Order: structure tokens, then sequence, then C-alpha cells
């Protein structure tokens, strides 16, 4: 029944690996898929998982137009957006979000053993390239930040745009591995990476504080119900278990 838009991002949404042929929703696994299964049991609904066609989370272009999963919800092309989608002020003007099912903050993914300790250290220099995922909430944060240092940084990554910004997190992580590059990535995603490559580390603390929520078109009856469901899973300690299962 319900159409759920999502995006491939480890360990939230991934293609399940099997020796036998997988069809439909079975092709996907991960934190967000366990959550979606839970939500459909609690609210009792069927669903079809579809990746967002342009592979973007969603940003508003210079002419006011949106893309990514946000656009899909806006154009009623999807009922739910269940993915590590950041709840932001700008997005709340065009779609509704459930209450957060996970919290995080923008931080820095970089290698270990350098004198770089914060965004400032990155900002006041130029040898180390740094950037974020194109059309994601992190890129938008820097693009709209009125704080000098972040404003300085947006200037840097937007000039070297075609280069500083990456298509997705996997490409950004690979850029951190094979280049002198620091990735502006969200904290729980960084936790997952550094947890698997002891050469990588989080630089500084969180630049901001926020959360991930299930997106729905504006005025959807499902939003409050999903919030109630998230609150239940939280209450019975399943959100913790799910986090531990995937981040291990
Ligand atoms: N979670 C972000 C994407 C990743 C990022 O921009 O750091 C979003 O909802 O757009």
């Amino acid at each position: 029944t319900l159409i759920v838009t999502t995006i491939l991002e480890e360990p939230y949404v991934m293609y399940r690996k099997s020796d036998k042929p997988l069809y439909g929703n079975d092709r996907f696994e991960g934190y967000c898929l366990d959550l979606l299964k839970e939500l459909s049991n609690i609210l009792g609904f069927l669903y079809d998982v579809k990746l967002v066609p342009d592979g973007k989370y969603g940003a508003q272009n210079d002419k006011g137009e949106w893309n990514g999963m946000v656009k899909e919800l806006i154009d009623h092309r999807a009922d739910l957006a269940v993915a590590p989608l950041t709840i932001t002020y700008v997005r709340e003007k065009v779609i509704d979000f459930s209450k957060p099912f996970m919290t995080l903050g923008i931080s820095i993914l970089y290698r270990k053993g350098t004198p770089i300790d914060s965004a400032d250290d990155l900002a006041k220099q130029t040898k180390i390239e740094y950037g974020a995922v194109r059309d994601g909430s992190t890129m938008t944060f820097f693009k709209k930040s009125k704080i000098s240092t972040y404003e300085k940084m947006w200037a840097f990554m937007s000039s070297r745009q075609q280069s500083a910004l990456v298509k997705n997190s996997d490409e950004g992580i690979q850029r951190v591995l094979t280049t002198d590059y620091a990735l502006l990535m969200e904290s729980t995603s960084i936790e997952y990476v550094t947890q698997r490559n002891c050469n990588l580390t989080q630089i500084g603390g969180l630049i901001d504080s926020k959360g991930y929520g299930v997106g729905t078109p504006i005025g959807s009856p499902y939003r409050d119900k999903i919030t109630i469901a998230i609150l239940q899973l939280q209450e019975e300690g399943k959100l913790h278990m799910m986090k531990e299962k995937w981040w291990r």
C-alpha cells in the first residue's frame, strides 16, 4: 500500500547480500528497514520501498525548488520517507516530520594523528580540503550559516564546489581515505565509520544538535501516529537495540 521513499546510506539502508535471489523490499536491510518493519507492525500497514530517484536527501535550489526525498513527499510521490533524514527548520515549511528516532550533530570525519582539532583549524587554512554531501542538510547548514567561521568554510567548499562537495557519503568517506580531505558528516554516521577504521576519527565536537525523523507530506494523518509508534519503540528499548544491532 504505502510508498516509502528512502536512500542508500550505511548502516541505515543497504542492499542485502544473499546467495539466493531477493525481490522487492527484501533487497534492502539496515537500521531504517528494521524501523519501518516495526512501524508497519505497530500501525498495521503495507509498504513498497523505493529509493529516491535522484539519490539526494533534499535541498532547495536557487529558484526555490526542492529535490531529493523532500521533493518526493511534496509531490505526493511517496507516503513516507524513512531514512536518516534530518529534521530542519527549512524542511518543516514544506513537509512534516515525526519526532526524532535518533539524535546527532554535524561534526568532522578526518584521519588520526594531525594537529586539526576543530572546524576552526580547518577554516583558518587551505591545504586540507573539506566538504559535505551535495544537497544534504549539512551542505545547507553551511550555505545558510551566518556565523563567520562556517560562513568562511561555506565560501571555501562552494568555490571548490565541484570538488569540495561529494555526491554521497560513501564518496566522501573514500575521499577522506585516499586524499588530504576532511568530511563534514553527521555524528552517528561518523560513529559507524571510525568504529570500523581505526585510522579515521571525529574532529572536535558536534557543530549543532538535531535529529532524524520520518518525513511525510504536509498534513499526513500518519505523522502523529508514527511519532506515537517511535515513542513506543523508544519506551520498550527497541531503538537502543536497533542502534546496537547495526552500529554493533
Ligand atoms: N542527514 C542529511 C544528509 C547527510 C548530510 O547532509 O550530512 C539530510 O537529511 O539531508
